[PDB]
DNA sequence: GTATTGACTTAAAGTCTAACCTATAGGATACTTACCAGGGACACGGCG
């Protein structure tokens, strides 16, 4: 509950440091596995 | 001294050929979030 509000408040922060901001934005998307890779490549 | 021609050799190109740089591509086990001051003035967010 309070932890949830804390996490949300955190997500709305700049962190100034541009490396820090990019390192934050790259973690949004999860990784994949082999079958996901092959289906994705087939789509491409 | 100042008017010439006929050779006689020479550096500077002008060019063809060869090697030595240069722009570029590629590489398939798997690896997935880096790292001691003060002193004054002005502006922004909270609280009453």
């Amino acid at each position: 509950e309070a932890l949830r509000q804390a996490r949300k408040d955190a997500e709305l922060t700049a962190s100034a440091d541009s490396v820090r901001a990019y390192l934050k934005q790259i973690g949004k998307v999860a990784l994949l596995n082999a079958e996901e890779e092959v289906e994705l490549a087939k789509r491409i």
